[PDB]
Order: structure tokens, then C-alpha cells, then sequence
């Protein structure tokens, strides 16, 4: 069985339009979906599908790229920051699922590392 899917839309929660948004949308998030090693993050866990029954009784904040792609898009964001976040909980998930040297978490690490040089600079 699987949760709902992280929310991409809230009407009560404000949103915002800024430079550093929209360029991780643009930039981050669209330069990393094409890396080799995206496709594990390109949508929600479905534990039904990957056979992965406990994924969601260890993963209690769920994130994905889907995820935080339909966020950007849908303005869903007040921050930068509040997007970064989402992507470090994608990668800390990932490594509290599986174990150092796993394929899965040598995968999160490029991800990360490219994530990293990419927000180091952002927009004014
Ligand atoms: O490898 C476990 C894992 N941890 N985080 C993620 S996102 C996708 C997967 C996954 C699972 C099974 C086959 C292929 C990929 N995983």
C-alpha cells in the first residue's frame, strides 16, 4: 500500500514568484531530471510496484523530483530555501532507506554533488 502523494497544490499556503525560483526550475531541477542517474527520483516511491513494503513504514517525508517539479510549476513555493529543502529530504530518504555502497545511494550522491555545485550560485 501506498500514501497519498505529497501535495503540488494548497490554497491556504501563499505563494511566491522570484529569480531563484523560476532558475530552479529552469536550471536545477530541469539539468539534474537528464542526468543518468534521475530516473529513481523522477517520481513518488510506489512500493506496490518496486516491492518495497517497508519504504513508507521508514520514510515518513517522502520526496521526489515529480514532486518538487509540479511545485515549481504550480508556484507552490515561497522560498528557494523552502525548494532546496525538499531536495536534501529526497536525498537524506534515500539514505536513511538503503546502506553506504548501495547502487541506489551511489546514485543520490552524484545527484547530490551536482545539486550542490548547481545552487552554490543563485540568482539575484
Ligand atoms: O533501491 C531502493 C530505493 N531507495 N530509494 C529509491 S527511489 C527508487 C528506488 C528503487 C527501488 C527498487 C528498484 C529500483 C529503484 N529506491
Amino acid at each position: 500500500m501506498n500514501p497519498p502523494p505529497p501535495e503540488t497544490s494548497n490554497p491556504n499556503k501563499p505563494k511566491r514568484q522570484t529569480n531563484q525560483l523560476q532558475y530552479l526550475l529552469r536550471v536545477v531541477l530541469k539539468t539534474l531530471w537528464k542526468h543518468q542517474f534521475a530516473w529513481p527520483f523522477q517520481q513518488p516511491v510506489d512500493a506496490v510496484k518496486l516491492n518495497l513494503p517497508d519504504y513508507y513504514k521508514i520514510i515518513k517525508t517522502p520526496m521526489d523530483m515529480g514532486t518538487i517539479k509540479k511545485r515549481l510549476e504550480n508556484n507552490y513555493y515561497w522560498n528557494a530555501q523552502e525548494c532546496i529543502q525538499d531536495f536534501n529530504t529526497m536525498f537524506t530518504n534515500c539514505y536513511i532507506y538503503n546502506k553506504p555502497g548501495d547502487d541506489i545511494v551511489l546514485m543520490a550522491e552524484a545527484l547530490e554533488k551536482l545539486f550542490l555545485q548547481k545552487i552554490n550560485e543563485l540568482p539575484t
